[PDB]
């Protein structure tokens, strides 16, 4: 019927207007939402905009697929436990270029669009720089044209609010979703059953598995829209279901439906059941979506790897391995040896880790239980893969046990890791450091084995959310110079290197950070109620509470510099706001104290008289996506402590580098490339190398000939044993001081002298303006490798086989 | 702010512009559903349409809820554990007058709208009689511009859809949410606690209920519009969640997450606990919003400005619920909280035999209502202080009013707590309020007989005349005009028609056409050729003994004997249609379906027969089978034991549509034949008195199954097996029964049956005096119209006057 050629997208976002924009809003609110403006809340009226801003998505959303259908790309999925997206309507508007029309639209109708867009939840999908690289990779793929999906699981309660109650972290549920989410739109139409335990019958044709638990995987699609670009690409998240059922004996089996919708529950967190049951979960539902989708295109699997790319972040998804075998071989009835073939060449492998203790490993005897058919597969992987290794290396014998993918000792396991290897094509390392030693030890087995499946694509950062959206008067001046262009081509901030010596510019960066130290100062009262100097060098440290993290090296500092305004209370010191911030985890006991340490800390020099506001400590509770954005710009010195070789990468260093922030840190994880890229010169790098780690093991690492050799470290460490920061409990901070003295793993002892020496540089450099803002400059202006369209477009050139495109789609 | 006012629904739609609708169809299917015309199914296509129907109707939503506040009038809540709401798009867009601009829409989209309507799933909100009638008087409470709001439980599965598998009732889940319901709205900002278990303590100055459990209640609004008055009324409907809190053990809280979400799952159909949860669940959540709505003060004006509804006991706690929170929380007294409640609340009784109100252990209650039980003992005994003022001395009369009645049990009678607390007791139809006032109520009659009232129960010409009836209501008003849409007595004009040719041609034309429609309907599902020309003899009631159905089976029998013995006998043909639905755990209900497909099996495929008798049981009778098969009927079974019905709303439907009714002296029936006149009726069999002759000199099966062979042979062809050739001891406890322990007397009433059903025959046969017959049927039903029966309960009960006034939407 062509009369149904007038059922079209062709003039329904007519005009991204100011009056059209006001219309829609009362339509949401009115229609969509089932509200007036007597009963409207801040909330509702945030809804209303959201959907208002939804319909320009979703238009150029249908588009963007239907031009998908009608070109018939290699398409690309990436598979992640986190997707760390935090807030939508900014960025949406951003990127559609819809946001002076929707504060034209709001002012005119009454509201500020500032209320409204603090009302919005952080998106509880995520919680740590794993799912936020998975967030602005997808930003990124959408930017570049890229034909790619995101697959995750949709979170309910995602990892926990964060509240400090007298210094002590309380976790509080995340209920994100309690009010909905505009963003998302339900699929029941495309609800999925997943299997679970059973067991598998070997006859005739092949292997059947029989006598499963079902659960059902239903879908809600969120778009992800492209820089101005017109395209907008898919997030699809699964949600569990048990099923409904009504032979009549017992209802004893309540239990099914409560483990069932618990897969759905939480993020996590060592292995529990549940854990296992969620990677399958998604991994399984996600499968039947792909060749779903590669069977309908106008069966023949030769053309699967020309037409499918599955990225595993981290092993969390390394069960798409065996499943995808286990589809080809048991379901569409092919062989062992071609369905292996279009395994390897559909998946690749990004390793986040560089500790061999870190990496995933499931006992056999549960993957037995729940997916008994997935160990059989695994076990046939093994015996193949093996051969391999026998036939290139005969006579090595101690290869194979270590190389096999079942690991032996008291508890048989499966290393994921080892699978993840056997069956990708490519194998990446996150950084250049961290890519080699994957190649140099953890994985040097394989490496030998196969060199070529061995890669390296440093991490990035989206110059989206992380400077036009959250600075925007950094990108205002930037543009003034070399014009709206670098936002989608990083590289470009380099002609800003032409500036360094220009004078209406250094004062133009330097006026940016004052503003934004001044809007996060005032940040802090207005909801925390709690003093700001905005003149002080904002000491920012952001990052996971964890020992290697070393937050403890800079409670020393703080410390020190504390007692050094007590010794000479009367001699300048350059004053400071240092700010930390960070989620422990729940269990994790080291990390619980020193938070505790760190508002300990802050109780005693925030409120001492000699101090004044000459230096300030402040835990920053709850840090979050839109946290970060906030205090990320007005951060003055970037805080990268970890002990050198523990990091494999970083992404916050990045965030702080585009936004005019110096950098102190180690010679580790993406640093080296940072200060490789900016010059040594403009970079704060001390303390120990990874050569220098290995050294002070091998000699054996004592950190009491250091308790001795420097007066300070004795001092600060007897200040917190007889209890100066804890009086009405002088001996709450024992086991940090004796891990420290003790067992201190990470060596923060060590680094002290060299840190403290480094760290006074940093105030004398500041203390003049001028050339503390040049070498901002020089930082901002060769900021460009870090963006998130560079490690995009290596991905997609020598991983997945595709070529990047900025070009625009037509419409709306 | 000036500003703020920017913030309004002036700009919508507007309105029967094709044009905008299709605009608008286009929006939603786009926007709204995030799919197009590549990947669209005929259910997307319908979600779009509903929405766009939608947009207009919460327009008017928002103008009558607006209106009501600042108008502040008196507010009326039925409380009703059933709303057999149906399908919800057609009976939108006639109450709009969008349909004509809908079908043309989407037609010049390539589309077809009855195609798209026959997607819309049933709600699965509700049972039988109850559950429509709550629906009906919805719809006419917004027609007649009453300020009203249905509250109820919105059930997740419903209560099941019928399968026939080997002509066996198979019971599946109804999840008529798979896909979402277009019609409702979420308010997850609205949730209540509503409090289970735990104790109760007395303090000083009043009593406090702690310890408890809580069950989160959260709201779904439906909009329900009035017939083109623009008054869109609320349908508010409760969900049932369990709370967060995520330190262990154990975790038995697994337990309680789930006994929780049970009382929104599923509607009835032991003795649960359950039921009694939901009842307390729906009344404590309603009762919260209707004093919200009130203080948004002293409670001396809430009678004047609230009215609750009990239909039937089920919401009875309603009244001990109201006198908690006056007393307890609001911090009234005794006395004045007692008046509040008296006056507040209105009850409707629907039984006739005593053991059928609803009773509740007192063990139970003390277990999880402690406060309310309290409350109840207290109401008990200032109530029985007053019966024994009224009548010294009288102790018999004391423990029979009680509503603490005992036995092996102790148990609370909710009936007479509903009698206790209300000002206004109402019976559904004249024979049946008069016995509660004769027999059943009789002892709290002599005590307040300005208390009990009638009001028959109505159907709704809208759903039951307009919308399935298109052809009869265009007929109707091409001579009358079409104001009896919205004042049924109107109808009475068409007397003055009785001898006109036009008409009486007119009538028995889309009749014929009715039944064209809906033999290819049966044709496609039940795979056997429909005589379009048969009588359609139809009835659709619960199956149950005493609700008939095997009367009929003994007479289609008869009729299949008669032709198989004298085949070129010239027999008026017949498609008999029986449908209707057995509760799970009804044997005897499981066995008579059974027994109606299995006369199927054999007289649907007898050569012999031909096509003068088909046997078809409908399967999975519902509200939207139920519009379509009334306006196909020619004959409407209403056959139940007389004395055993109280009333009997489907009656009214088939007499509104045409067709004439066979059945016994009872229920609605009398007033039915009482205004159509008797001998415009098929009245058979016992009638009331007559069936209390029978019980007082005992009813023996075998004196009639001796004085007719007729009878005798089609026994002991399903004794023999006949009809179970497999099987022939299938229906041995269906004879038993008939023979042995018929608590309903179907032998006594056979051969007036059959004799009745020949007059039929006999008429039918004569297409002028049938089609007069009809008319006037048509012609005097307006009594029944439930616009007569909301203003009766308005005017005599609530205490407002109904308007039919109209109401903008700029
Ligand atoms: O066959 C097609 N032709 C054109 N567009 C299609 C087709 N199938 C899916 N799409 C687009 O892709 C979306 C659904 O994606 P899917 O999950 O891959 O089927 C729809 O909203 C369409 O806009
Ligand atoms: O104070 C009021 N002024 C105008 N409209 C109101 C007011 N209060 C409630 N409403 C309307 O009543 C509707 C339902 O709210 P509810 O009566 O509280 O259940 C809302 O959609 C409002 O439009």
């Amino acid at each position: 019927q062509e009369k149904r050629k007038q059922i079209s997208v062709r003039g329904l976002a007519g005009v991204e207007n100011v009056t059209e924009l006001k219309k829609n809003f009362n339509r949401h609110l009115h229609f969509t939402l089932v509200k007036d403006r007597n009963v409207a809340t801040p909330r509702d009226y945030y809804f209303a905009l959201a959907h208002t801003v939804r319909d320009h998505l979703v238009g150029r959303w249908i588009r963007t697929q239907q031009h998908y259908y009608e070109k018939d790309p290699k398409r690309i999925y990436y598979l992640s436990l986190e997707f760390y997206m935090g807030r939508t309507l900014q960025n949406t508007m951003v990127n559609l270029a819809l946001e002076n029309a929707c504060d034209e639209a709001t002012y005119q109708l009454g509201l500020d669009m500032e209320e409204l867009e603090e009302i919005e939840e952080d998106a509880g999908l995520g919680n740590g720089g794993l799912g936020r690289l998975a967030a602005c990779f997808l930003d990124s793929m959408a930017t570049l044209g890229l034909a790619a999906y995101g697959y995750g699981i949709r979170y309910e309660f995602g990892i926990f609010n964060q509240k400090i109650c007298g210094g002590w972290q309380m976790e509080e549920a995340d209920d994100w979703l309690r009010y909905g989410n505009p963003w998302e739109k339900a699929r029941p139409e495309f609800t999925l059953p997943v299997h679970f335990y059973g067991r598998v019958e070997h006859t005739s044709q092949g292997a059947k598995w029989v006598d499963t638990q079902v659960v059902l995987a239903m879908p809600y699609d969120t778009p992800v829209p492209g820089y101005r670009n017109n395209v907008v690409n898919t997030m699809r998240l699964w949600s569990a279901k048990a099923p409904n059922d009504f032979v009549g004996g017992y209802i004893q089996a309540v239990l099914d439906r409560n483990l069932a919708e618990n897969i759905s529950r939480v993020l996590y967190p060592e292995g529990k059941e549940l854990r296992l049951k969620q990677e399958y979960f998604v991994v399984a539902a996600t499968l039947q979506d792909i060749i779903r989708r590669f069977k309908s295109s106008k069966t023949n699997f030769d053309a699967f790897p020309d037409k499918v790319a599955i990225q595993l972040n981290d092993t969390h998804p390394s069960l798409a391995i065996p499943e995808l075998m286990r589809v080809l071989v048991d379901l569409e009835r092919l062989d062992w040896d071609k369905a292996w073939e279009v395994t390897v060449k559909t998946c690749a492998y990004t390793n986040h880790t560089v500790i061999p203790e870190a990496l995933e490993r499931w006992p056999v005897h549960l993957l037995e239980t729940l997916l008994p058919r997935h160990l059989q597969i695994i076990y046939e992987i093994n015996q193949r893969f093996l051969n391999r290794v026998a036939a290139a290396f005969p006579g090595d014998v101690d290869r194979l046990r270590r190389m096999s993918l079942v690991e032996e000792g008291a508890v048989k396991r499966i290393n994921m890791a080892h699978l993840c290897i056997a069956g990708s094509h490519a194998v990446n390392g996150v950084a250049r450091i961290h890519s080699e030693i994957l190649k140099k030890t953890i994985f040097k087995d394989f490496y030998e084995l196969e060199p070529h499946k061995f890669q390296n694509k440093t991490n990035g950062i989206t110059p989206r959310r992380w400077l036009v959206l959250c600075n925007p008067g950094l990108a205002e001046i930037i543009a003034e110079r070399i014009g709206e262009e670098y936002i989608s081509d990083l590289d470009q901030l380099r002609k800003l290197l032409s500036y360094v010596d220009d004078e209406a510019f250094i004062r133009d960066v330097a006026k940016v950070k004052q503003e934004n130290k001044l809007k996060f100062a005032a940040y802090l009262e207005r909801e925390y109620k709690v003093h700001i100097n905005p003149n002080s060098l904002f000491d920012v440290q952001v990052k996971r509470i964890h020992e290697y993290k070393r937050q403890l090296l800079n409670c020393l500092h703080v410390i020190t510099l504390y007692n050094r305004i007590k010794k000479e209370p009367n001699k300048f010191v350059v004053p400071r706001t240092v700010m930390i911030g960070g989620k422990a985890a729940p269990g994790y006991h080291m990390a619980k104290m020193i938070i505790k340490l760190i508002t300990a800390i802050g109780d005693v020099v925030n409120h001492d008289p000699v101090v004044g506001d000459r230096l300030r400590v402040i835990f920053l509770e709850n840090y979050r996506v839109s946290l970060a954005e906030k205090v990320i710009p007005a951060a003055d010195l970037s805080e990268q402590i970890s002990t050198a070789g523990t990091e494999a990468s970083g992404t916050g260093n990045m965030k702080f580098m585009l936004n005019g922030a110096l950098t102190i840190g180690t010679m580790d994880g993406a640093n080296v490339e940072m200060a490789e890229e900016a010059g040594e010169e403009n970079f704060f790098i001390f303390g120990m190398r990874v050569e220098d780690v290995d050294r002070l093991d091998q000699r054996g690492y004592n950190a009491q000939e250091y308790y001795d050799r420097i007066p300070e470290l004795r001092q600060i460490i007897e200040q917190l044993s007889s209890g100066f920061f804890s009086p009405k409990q002088p001996d709450l901070f024992k086991d940090i001081v004796n891990m420290l003295m003790h067992h201190d793993r990470f060596k923060v002892f060590a680094d002290y002298e060299e840190y403290v020496k480094c760290q006074e540089r940093v105030s004398a450099l500041y203390k003049n303006p001028r050339e503390w803002t040049r070498m901002v400059i020089r930082n901002i202006a060769t900021s460009g490798k870090f963006s998130s369209d560079r490690t995009i477009a290596q991905y997609a050139r020598e991983i997945w086989g595709v070529e990047p495109s900025r070009q625009r789609l037509p419409a709306p």
